[PDB]
């Protein structure tokens, strides 16, 4: 796997919006309402062990603001199927 950090635009709002919709329905810390993704944000690409550069899918450090305040999640997506999943949430935590 290989680390990168990217912008903050429409495609990470969306990631971290998909994070506040899912721990929602995970219910552990109530109902919270997304506010928005702030920097820094990292992606992880994950390849196949190969030489044939076979992506398996990837995975997303993001800070996110809900009901004012700030959280850690971690997201998964696949790379065949595009399904993504909620790995973690985490905080309050302070501002990077
Ligand atoms: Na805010």
């Amino acid at each position: 796997g290989e680390w990168e950090i990217i912008d903050i635009g429409p495609f990470t709002q969306n990631l971290a919006k998909f994070a506040v919709d899912e721990e929602n329905k995970i219910g552990q810390y109530g109902r919270l309402t997304f506010n928005k993704a702030i920097r820094p944000c990292m992606k992880k690409t994950i390849y196949e062990n190969e030489g044939f550069r076979e992506i398996k899918g990837y995975e997303y450090q993001l800070y996110v603001y809900a009901s004012d305040k700030l959280f850690r999640a971690d997201i998964s997506e696949d790379y065949k199927t595009r399904g993504r999943k909620l790995l973690r949430f985490n905080g309050p935590v302070p501002p990077p």
